[PDB]
């Protein structure tokens, strides 16, 4: 048998430096984890021991920290080149700075192939990008070859800024003919590497005939065989075994997010490229693995421009930005309005004749707003100032919620009103009226929401059966501050942009801000 | 006696081309008036006949039409140079593009002195601007000399964008020592030329000892001796005679606005520079005076870039901009919200610890909103599109109104609701609730306004005795659409920027707009 070791990352999301256990800023070095210097050590160790190794990334290196804000993907090309990745699939966040922000920093500077079989271009863009990403690439491994066919979420136009030329085809439709082609070219070992989420990964494993293993991403899925090594709870075994339509067992893998784990799968193939066995587990990149000193020193050199950027003026406020808990845990606060307005502006995507924009609504728990910003420093706002307001390194995510779920969330928001608890909601595109004299669970007396399927945005009563798109912190999507109904009842959840970055981009676009308290939240 | 002929303009406000009788676009050439080509003819004729002539401008050539939007003051230097102005005082609107937008296009290119004795600079700006404007200039006229001392509204920081270096001193305080100095230098004929308004002009005539004649502006004041020649109603005789504190009679002149009239004052002086007599009248520049063909041809050449600019994309909308009368004369309309938001953004000026901004409030009659803009031209908005919405060439002005006056205006807004009449008000920084079941004059049941003297903007009930700053069309400041209470009760009124220009600047700043209907106006 011929044994291949697949090492894989996904959804690293700009975690160049080691992180805390919950993938926020590293504070206690002895408990820190991940980062590219530590990954380098582990990858180098495995490549010394195993003959046939591929190191693969399933997309979403872009977006997540000040690294991406400042270096705009140059850090991804540089550090992925240093680790000697063998291939990468395009993720949705690779389009966050448009097609231009993908071509210049990453496609032109990567020393490895970048893959997606289900993205097509037309007009001048087609000529401009031809060959800079590929549907697949056949790689030599020892005296053998392995084909690697890429794919990217069909939902990318709703989840990033790819622009109106690129077309994202159904993944299975696009993949099958490429896998068929590889079989005709005597490539009998085929990895599907791509960025659509665990559910689609299982469908690809089932339906794309000739795929031997699926290496996925997007959904931040943690899979594990045995006792988990940290706080992440497995969604299933590693690998997850799909029974294909052709009758074969097909392993599906993912490795969480944020560079906390290195995926590790060993596959035995027969002479005809059939999988005989597969086994492995993600490896927790904890402090027992030393950071490579060379990579760490290069990281520290690149950090100088981040420190410089962090104290520069992003824009100005002419108003006090009231992020005090005495305001934002009790009533509408203008810092809450600012952040929700920034969230909505970040999620302006291309729209049909069917909607002015696909999403119009925002909620933000007051517990997540951690400081005010004073306007009397000549109005200046810096990244450092925003990091005091939003210190946890989270994202502002897109979810789909029934109106009934959103009504329960607003009842939760005031169920124990008066105690300065975190669950009180700041809003955008929502007007709520509470009557605190009513019983807990029955205090919401008016709830109106901004239409999407309308040419003129206006407010309509929330309907209980309708499904609404909402932008909210990942903390709330995961049931934080007691919002278990959001976690348990949401229909769809896709990870968004970094919290500080969303607000910084809005302030830099606006140049001078003046958010008011305007009646989004009222009391009877 | 030595006779001087003073020819003077003020508040021309970018009316390079001839205009209609009400200083909007020229449609019927036989009834058009003003413009620089016609002014050239008249000035040339007078200079052939009179030996001792000065042609003076009292400021506010900047701001008023697409000429200023495109050429940014280059048109002012070019055409004032062609007419051979002898001197100009700085007006408030000369600061609309900051100090940089005054220095480069106008102070560096004018072939005549530009004057203001009550503006001082500090730090590097003082060195940068030294001598580019002057407190006064002594001009040869025949075998005599005439001193001309300039002044500019002390309120300019509230009415333009001069920036935080320049200091605007009290006019009389700054003028007297310069007039004293000129007397010590044997200059016995002194004109005060400046831009503070008729009321301040009369105070200067009264209190600045040694001023022989005041040539003013800013207030668009029409003065006339006899039967007026057009629709403007005189505020007093031409000249207006002030009795000075030194006992002398001092003539005060102004010549309306928009280049419709050329001021013409003949002054007889004795050997000691005392005024013996003065007489004259503004000359209506009607179609009986031919346009100079050379100047007209140069105007037509400069117009090519205006035609090109007018169809360029300013920015995008992702929403239908509902400027229909069926919406904007009956309920809150999103075109009204856009225009009022643009009005407030245009009036963001430098602020103390006493206010986030000096003005927070806007009203706009639905009768002034003349078209929608459809978003399905790839979202594009052009100047031509905005000119369909705002076709009358007006301004968005700053007024001070008691709360009682503003309550009467909102009662007027709905006094005959249901007939599609123009007086229904769109708003910014105001939330109104009507109950149409109540008697006319008693239909406003809630009226809340955005604070100014606050670090966090929020809404408070309107108080009847408080004086509020409001941004509104000149049409309403002048009592249009039946708003006689505004005209008769306002405390202060200063002319603002051109209506289309205000909206175009906002759209270009924002890049992508999405105004909603949000509850600024509600009905019980
Ligand atoms: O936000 N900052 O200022 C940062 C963040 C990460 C860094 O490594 C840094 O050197 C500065
Ligand atoms: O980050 N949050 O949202 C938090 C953090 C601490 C809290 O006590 C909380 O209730 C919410
Ligand atoms: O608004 N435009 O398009 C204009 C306005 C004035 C002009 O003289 C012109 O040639 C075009
Ligand atoms: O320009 N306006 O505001 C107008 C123009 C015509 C009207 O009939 C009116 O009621 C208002
Ligand atoms: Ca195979
Ligand atoms: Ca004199
Ligand atoms: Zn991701
Ligand atoms: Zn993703
Ligand atoms: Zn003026
Ligand atoms: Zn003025």
């Amino acid at each position: 048998p011929w044994e291949l070791t697949i090492l894989h990352t996904n959804d690293v999301h700009s975690r160049l430096e080691q992180t805390s256990e919950d993938s926020s800023k590293c504070v206690d070095a002895s408990r820190c984890m991940g980062g590219v210097a530590r990954l380098f050590t582990k990858v180098q160790q495995i490549r010394r021991a195993e003959p046939n190794v591929l190191l693969l990334d399933a997309g979403d290196q872009y977006q997540g920290t000040i690294w991406f804000t400042v270096y705009k993907g140059a850090e991804v090309a540089h550090f992925m080149n240093a680790l000697r990745y063998d291939a990468m699939a395009l993720g949705n966040h690779e389009f966050d700075n448009g097609v231009e922000g993908l071509i210049e920093p990453l496609l032109k500077e990567a020393k490895f192939p970048i893959l997606s079989a289900n993205i097509s271009a037309s007009g001048p863009l087609a000529s401009q990008i031809s060959g800079l990403y590929l549907p697949y690439k056949v790689l030599p491994v020892g005296d053998e070859v392995v084909g690697i066919v890429g794919y990217t979420s069909k939902e990318t136009p709703f989840l990033s800024n790819p622009g109106t030329n690129l077309v994202f085809e159904d993944e299975i439709t696009a993949l099958q003919p490429e896998v068929d082609k590889l079989k005709t070219l005597n490539v009998n070992k085929i990895i599907a590497l791509g960025h659509s989420g665990f559910e689609m990964d299982k469908l690809i494993a089932q339906k794309v005939r000739g795929v031997d293993v699926v290496v996925g991403g997007h959904s931040n899925t943690f899979l594990y065989t045995g006792n988990p090594p940290s706080k992440e709870v497995p969604a299933g075994k590693y690998p997850f075994i799909v029974t294909s339509d052709d009758g074969r067992k097909v392993p599906v893998v993912q490795a969480y997010a944020f560079g906390k784990y290195l995926g590790y799968l060993k596959i035995e193939f027969d002479e005809r490229g059939n999988v005989i066995s597969s086994h492995g587990n993600p490896i927790l990149l904890d402090s027992s693995i030393p950071e490579d000193p060379s990579i760490k020193a290069d990281i520290n050199k690149w950090r100088i421009k981040l420190d410089d950027y962090s104290t520069q003026e992003l824009g100005k406020t002419i108003v006090y930005l009231d992020g005090s808990s005495q305001s934002c845990r009790f009533r509408e606060c203008n810092m809450g309005n600012l952040i929700c307005d920034a969230m909505i502006n970040n999620n302006l995507r291309h729209a049909d004749e069917m909607f002015w924009n696909h999403v119009s609504m925002c909620i933000l728990n007051g517990g997540g707003i951690r400081s005010p910003i004073d306007e009397r420093n000549d109005g200046t706002i810096t990244w450092e100032n925003l990091a005091a307001v939003l210190p946890f390194g989270g994202t502002f995510d897109l979810v789909q919620l029934k109106g009934s779920t959103l009504k329960k969330a607003f009842e939760h928001s005031v169920h124990r009103y008066g105690q300065s608890t975190g669950e009180f909601l700041q809003v955008g595109g929502i007007h709520v009226v509470y009557d605190l004299s009513r019983k807990p669970g029955d205090r919401v007396v008016k709830l109106d929401v901004l239409c999407t399927s309308c040419r003129v945005p206006s407010y309509d009563p929330l309907k209980m059966d309708e499904v609404y798109k909402v932008i909210l912190p990942n903390f709330l999507a995961n049931g934080g501050d007691g919002f278990q109904m959001i976690k348990d009842e949401l229909l769809r959840h896709d990870s968004g942009d970094q919290d500080i970055n969303v607000v910084s981009t809005y302030i830099s676009k606006m140049k001078v801000i003046y958010p008011a308290v305007e009646g989004r939240i009222k009391f009877s």
